[PDB]
């Protein structure tokens, strides 16, 4: 029966400015005459409200758009830059609540979650004001005499940021605040899947800018597919596309950016494992475990994917998750004693189900979940396999579900390499109390993942520092320590501000 | 006649540890038997002596020996692998007359610019030492009670080195102090047409090495074509591969290394130009864009290539370089009086001609030069070139040749707009004495290039700073400032070191 | 005609929190039993209300209070402390109007100019939120393997600060913010003569700290003279004294501070100097020469107190900044565009008429100004005086009145070496046109001051930049750059995670 | 019979330019017509040679001929200072031994010990090549358009060196190498009682000067007593005064250098504290807590002179380091077996005996040595005494002797708090395998010192960290980190380059 917004138990959406038809298009003007798209709630399958997506022909003019702006926007200085990302971070939090909701509501994850998202990007924005008075390279003393040497850095221009479904407000909001304190404009194709959180945080940021009698295409949207992607992709325009999304399409878009020599930041896939040695606290281990797999229905790129359990403890510590599992509340994401919702997508529940067979044919044992739960939404068990080898085809590959690979190990040797020996490289931890250990797994011989983390799980991680991983997982940092590099362009500077004349050599002048 | 290496004349080179016949393969030990090539003296195309490159099965034996050497080399703390490359600098410091006499022969550069070369590889040691003591990330606060975050760096492992012809040691050096210092193990293949020089240079450094009972394979060569040089770039156990070269062939191999998520340093082709304003300095102006112009025959990569002059001075500075011109000394690149030597190569000869051509085709005016000299070598005239559009193709193009395409503007605007428009963007230079012209030359909207320099030319560039461009030139730094990051993978490490557990939200443990 | 406050013109006092008598004692709960002064406006020697100063047992007490809450304070993280300082800078937000015309009220500078100090405020607060996930040292290699090495930095403890007059909210501002930040506690003594605006702003700090359930002497204030400002200075449990005043008052407190071994951060008097060449743009020249001498009735420590001119420009100038003096409009502390107010004491009217009566005898012609105003409030004449020697007794003393010395030179030399030659250091200026000398005043035989300025006058600073002075200005510095570090301790760490034991060297363990 | 240095057995003296009479004073020439010291080896109080100490008037002389130099040395970018910073690195190399030899001789110390100090300051010095392309502040983004913001750093000046005697050469390196490097210039007093090492260290810098053609007054030398010392600290011409020495001393100083607003460095005494749990590894813990209680004859500022045991392993481990101490060979500093010399003078000889005697009135029991050892030289026996509170006055003293005084802890808090209680805040050390604890120790309630190292004695430090201490060790850092900002002054710049005028508001110009 209907759209969702067209409910009076939803009318909350109305404060985001949303409507039965949402424009995909924002360029400093709103608009969109593309494919429509109805944007379905995964908690029950009923569809929400539709978004119009861009055209090529208005990317293509939200481009030239954007480009304009930028002569404008980057000669306003850095903290007074600072100053609009401060204002967006104030008008995301008056919104926090209703924001929070439309992400629980058209992504699937809990509420507290989706309301943890907007603080993301609150935070973030706090950082950025920080950083709008810092950024910059060293003054270095010249080994010429009468010759300044100093290192400048400057905005690439126009920022593309194409975002996954998991998280849409945090990955954009850390890409924004960023950006913008270092003199880019933003254009951001956000998940097919989420238009309408995309369009709710465009609105917010839009009314900021307009506020300021600034152009709006400054952070430009157009929704879209690989469609428009593609377009970014191979944009000479484009100076620095950011990309989170899977490892399969991150590939495709970094060859095409690489193509043309253009600049990019990848985010890619995880194949996240927690390594438990003998000497770890278990009452530790096994609430973070459980939270760390089980957590947005297994939907973070730090998600735990991966759990290796000493031989000594491996029985006593399945046996005890598997106890946690059963009193993991499954439920509507709206409700406050949901810990745990739907899967975002049907195709996503056919990975899980596909995956679990593969998981039994190469000689997996499942201690619980595997099925399909009946009720309304995209429900599935969360499943904890056990048995698998450490190179089993299934366990190497990132399937964005709730199952959890349970590996058996001996040797640190055996567990540090069986974590480095996947293609993925975001996220690892490792339980132990032994201190030549941490050391070890932090040192050139440990993991050679992005985030490497003790006594804490994978999905730990704040704004200071740099987040992302290696190998396959792209290369790309994102917030914390100096990510701001990225996107910027750093030029070494010599200037000779004396009246010496170069030695003649033999010529007369 | 025989080759140069069996008359006495040439006695010296044996001081450098070289043969009528040389392996083109080190890795702890010597050997190759691949191809011979034959390495030619390009000031009288007399042969000099021959290299044995490697057979892939060498290359493939090679980077086996490399990562076996890894094991041991990354367990030494980075003060301690200083000390080696203080070593390297040391013993380089001790044949520096003799190796900058080789670069001179078999490149064909003056003497005084060989010797230059070895000083670069020098002084980047001495460099390198201080970073010995000084890499890594910041300590972070937390915002986790009971947590330590701090950032790591440790080597990437293996790192390829594929180098250009016109700067045989240097470019290796600023590349191989940096990645020891990084504690990884170096794999090198120079440019088939100086594989003499590539030899020497690792028999210096392998003696250094073996004095230090140290795995020889830390700073592997394999010597030879595109052949080996794509093996590097496919390899997924090179973890990184630093090119340098041009920027066509810099494309293929980059294409190649994103293919397989594998780290890349580009340090491609320039379109160098240099600015002269109406309030510059003219006494400064002329010898300044004389010597970058004609220095190393025009076969540097910073090297001159466009020089824009202001209407109000066009015809009288154009007149006083072609002045300068005439007394610019050809002869003997051995021969201390010569400002000027040959060509590297024939094909380069005809490179020379082509763009001359095309540049007749274009409507250019031949101010001097465009012959070849009837002469022993590959010796043509420093060419000057007035009249052609600031599009012209010819111009926009990296002919690696000493050829000057003289442009003239008027606006700021125009001149600042003609620098950015073309593909390339490593080195360029203003000559003003204009404050406000300087700091917009150095801001958002001024130069796109990674080297950005006021009244020096566009070869000026010192260790200090970060080396390397922008745009089709491929983003990669040598040497200065933070370059060491790209020789180095970052980790975000969370400590948790507290007994807190984390909320059970519910659930009974 | 009584206190102002109880007049209704004056009710928005009320807003501030303040009353007839007011508490000058807060460390958790407010008090105060010392004496009790009386603060005046000084635009109309009217009084305004009463502050009950501490005694030293109060302020004995106040230090105990300030000690425990330390315990607490030093245990929460710094981004959790810096969302304190975020929340302070909101608070000061919302009040800003009626804080700023305090300031005007009490101190007598111009209301913009009070709104604009509370600004300052503000923008530290939200800069320290950036360095609240940014502070900290370097993790280092260590040269023995198997050992970490890292540098940490962690609070001194307590923060006394001592503040002027003349800038009552934002002194304390900038030391309040990083402080806190770096999870230090405060202790504050605000000038005697503006203790309404130290309670007001105390009050403000107070609530934010109540609100969110923390101790309120984490910001204690005990308001007093030189008798509580001596027992800080001599207090071992003030771990760094922050002292912001007179470089006579200044040295006293330094001698008490170093005699037992306190951190000291020092910010005292200031001689500075605006020196114009030959090309400098007279059009800026005289327009920043005026608002820099005149501004806040030349009562900055960063205020022209010497105005060097060229010979060839000096005549002229000096008359065209005699024309623009007679236009500066003398109005009421409120008003709309009044542009200058009283001076804040009648002793400072007294400094004034004996500086004026030493420059006469010294030599100097009175260009204008020289008389005491006839109306109410400590109104005296904006002064320029001509034809002083540059080492006049009077010239090299900071008399802090609205005096401008006028000094006539001819070489670059003497300039630079007059404006070094005295004993202050704290700003400079210089306004030229020419690249080199811009640089060589940079350089190490340029300006010796810790701020120094071209074609900008000497009040020209920002949040960003550390703020402080060199020889007799103390050393200290404020906000920007690494300025923090004064705030903490440094800690050389080296962490042993090794098996390795030391070597025996014959001994038998 | 007669002096040392007449007798072949010494005549390795000449080697390093000495004779029987030699001029303590350097400032380009040679000389010094002062009070003739005569320098006593202290391991058989036999007299070596005899220096001339300077006269105040030739100190006098020193300083002028010192502030002439500095004007050209200034002018010399810093990486070509660093040059001559890299050949007084060689040159010292190159004299290793026999200066080695020298410091063994006249201090007191063993050979390889005299040797490891040399290398110290060979070491800093390449270390310092690397800082002379790196020193400098950061590039900072302005928030007025049209305006560049930049930190400076420029040398101070003269910088005078006042050295202890327990390191004759390694303080003065660690101060010179980088003094140099930041392009100041230097004075240098040492100790009245290692002049010998003085002259010889002088004589090798003096010829690296010399040969690169620059005034010799850049390092210069007036060897004295507190004579001197006193009037570098009243000199207001020294910028910037280094002392290494007593706490006592430095006091003195640092009152007088406070007094006319100089800058200070202060190296002051000791009280290090070496910490053993219960989980400590005690084959860890009896090695290194023997050689950093003996080392040295207990003459290391760093030297352990409180061992905190828990009660737990108390009486086991005082056993076992009491069964190691009796292996401890006592004999000639030049004898490869000694592992333990004589203490530097009589004088301490009896601060020795005093402080045995006020241990035993003070409760403390001899487990081993107390007695003067009946030989030639000033040698005493290495002494543990157990029993004493922690708060036994003698306890809390530094006396700089080889005596340990051992303590017995129960709690972390009593053992962290007994460690900070000490008004010394140099080194400390922690042994433990509590990674909580370990990081407790590292954070805000652990060590107050400023060196904090686990598992590693307190004499565990490199040249890479910062180095010194808190309370009443001064303040002062050497060597490592950003240690050299000490030796120069900061200045915030700010450029403005627009054309921009400020608002006239309401006046007209």
């Amino acid at each position: 029966s209907g759209l969702l917004i067209n409910q009076p138990k939803y009318s909350w959406l109305k404060e985001l400015g949303l409507s039965e038809d949402n424009p995909g298009v924002y360029n400093g003007s709103w608009g969109g005459s593309g494919e429509v798209i109805t944007s379905y709630c995964p908690a029950n399958n009923e569809p929400i409200a539709r978004v119009t997506q861009a055209t090529l022909a208005e990317y293509e003019e939200t481009v030239q758009k954007t480009r304009e702006a930028w002569k404008m926007w980057a000669d306003i200085p850095a903290p007074k830059r600072g100053e609009i990302v401060r204002q967006i971070g104030d008008a995301l939090r008056k919104k926090i609540k209703v924001l929070g909701s439309l992400v629980s509501l058209e992504m699937g994850k809990i509420y507290v979650e989706g309301v943890g998202e907007v603080q993301e990007y609150v935070d973030v924005c706090d950082y950025a004001v920080g950083l709008s008075r810092m950024i910059g390279g060293p003054v270095l003393p010249s080994e010429r005499p009468g010759h300044a040497l100093i290192e400048q850095w400057n905005p690439v221009g126009l920022v593309g940021i194409i975002t996954a479904f998991n998280f849409p407000v945090a990955v954009y909001g850390w890409n924004n605040a960023i950006a913008l304190t270092c003199g880019n404009v933003c254009l951001w194709k956000g998940a097919p899947t989420t238009p309408l959180t995309s369009v709710a945080v465009t609105k917010i940021v839009a009314e900021v800018l307009e506020q300021n009698n600034l152009p709006g295409a400054i952070c430009s949207m157009t929704c879209g597919g690989a469609d428009i992607g593609t377009a970014m992709a191979k944009d000479e325009r484009v100076d620095l596309l950011s990309f989170t999304g899977s490892t399969h399409v991150g590939k495709m878009v970094a060859m095409m950016v690489q193509e043309r020599f253009g600049r990019k930041l990848l985010e890619l896939g995880g194949n996240n494992a927690i390594i438990v040695f003998e000497d770890a606290d278990l009452n530790l281990v096994v609430p973070s475990a459980v939270f760390a797999s089980v957590g947005t229905a297994g939907q973070r790129c730090t998600t735990t994917r991966r759990l290796m359990l000493h031989e000594s403890v491996h029985d006593a510590v399945v046996e005890r998750i598997a106890k946690a599992y059963k009193q993991v509340r499954i439920g509507d994401p709206w409700d406050p004693s949901t810990l745990y919702g739907p899967l975002h997508t049907k195709q996503a529940v056919d990975q899980y189900l596909a995956a679990i067979e593969q998981a039994k044919q190469q000689g997996g044992t499942l201690v619980c979940g595997g099925k399909v739960m009946d009720r309304p939404g995209n429900y599935v068990e969360p499943t904890i396999i056990t048995g698998l080898a450490h190179d089993a085809p299934i366990v190497h590959t990132e399937t964005f579900v709730p199952i959890l690979y349970v590996l058996k190990f001996k040797t640190e040797e055996e567990a540090f390499a069986w974590n480095n020996e996947v293609q993925q490289g975001l996220s690892s931890s490792i339980f132990t109390k032994d201190l030549g250990r941490v050391f070890r797994w932090l040192g050139p011989k440990g993991s050679d993942c992005g985030i490497v983390n003790v006594n804490i799980p994978t999905s730990g991680a704040e704004i200071g520092g740099a987040f992302g991983g290696e190998k396959h997982t792209g290369g790309g940092r994102e917030s914390g320590s100096d990510s701001w590099k990225q996107y910027m362009r750093r030029s070494t500077c010599t200037i000779n501000y004396s009246k010496d004349l170069p030695l003649a050599q033999g010529i007369k002048f």
